[PDB]
């Protein structure tokens, strides 16, 4: 079922480096369908069963989900060298793709891109699932409308301080609620074109700012009611910040508001 044979695969150019080895664009010529547009997680070090281990369960991690605005696992060749075919998003990464259409882009698909995410992240909240690492960074782009994210092992950390809650940086609390905050500073970085926060400031000053009530500010052409949406993400206390189904909900009418201006 997950078994792919490696001589229906055709590796293509480097899209990355990940913690077992590169990433490669390719092909996978699939069995009486078209070929697929594929993305390849290899293993450099795998013929040792202590990382074989580790990195087979990256993909058995993206099995278990089945999300428009997620990641597919396509399958994987068990045999030397180990990989892992994914589905391929062929715009590439997010943060890149904003900054080269910083004028070609309307703030309409900037809206749509912060609510696809909010319902792969509801999605998620459904099953009990903490992220633990929201951030532009870990978000691909397949077509003009539509953005997904991106593999789970191959996301850093699952450390970011300028995009983890406080109690994440204080006591490594990970809670759904902490997921909300992360959220928050991505539509941020979606809004601000690929801007990564908190430029010029030292990740240990960040939470010194945070607890005295210093926040993002909104960016420029932020509907108000999209930035007062981030502002309750960023409540210093967890249980005063929405979950994704209020966030999905409240992000579908700020999109319709703008698409009828
Ligand atoms: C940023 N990420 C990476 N980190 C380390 C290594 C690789 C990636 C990127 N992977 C993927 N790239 C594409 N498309 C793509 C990306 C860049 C250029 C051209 C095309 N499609 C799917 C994936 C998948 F499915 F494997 F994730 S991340 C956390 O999103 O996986």
């Amino acid at each position: 079922d997950y078994e792919i044979q490696r001589e229906r695969i055709e590796l293509g150019r480097c899209i990355g480096e990940g913690q077992f080895g590169d990433v490669h664009q390719g092909i996978y010529m699939s069995p009486e369908n078209p070929a697929l547009a594929v993305a390849i997680k290899t293993c450099k070090n795998c013929t040792s069963d202590s990382v074989r281990e580790k990195f087979l369960q990256e993909a058995l991690t993206m099995r278990q989900f089945d999300h428009p605005h997620i990641v597919k696992l396509i399958g994987v060749i068990t045999e030397n060298p180990v990989w892992i075919i994914m589905e391929l998003c062929t715009l590439g990464e997010l943060r890149s793709f904003l900054q080269v259409r910083k004028y070609s882009l309307d703030l309409a698909s900037l809206i749509l891109y912060a609510y696809q995410l909010s319902t792969a992240l509801a999605y998620l909240e459904s099953k009990r699932f903490v992220h633990r690492d929201i951030a532009a960074r870990n978000v691909l782009v397949s077509s003009n409308d539509c953005v997904k994210l991106g593999d789970f092992g191959l996301s850093r950390y699952m450390l970011p301080i300028k995009w983890m809650a406080p109690e994440s940086i204080n006591f490594r609390r990970f809670t759904s609620a902490s997921d909300v905050w992360m959220f928050g500073v991505c539509m941020w970085e979606i809004l601000m074109h690929g801007v990564k926060p908190f430029q010029g400031v030292k990740n240990n000053d960040v939470i010194g700012r945070i607890e005295n009530g210093e926040r993002l500010p909104m960016p420029p052409n932020c509907p108000p009611t999209l930035y007062s949406l981030m502002t309750k993400c960023w409540a210093y206390d967890p249980s005063r910040r929405p979950r994704f189904t209020e966030l999905k909900a409240q992000l579908s009418t700020i999109l319709e508001e703008e698409k009828a201006q």
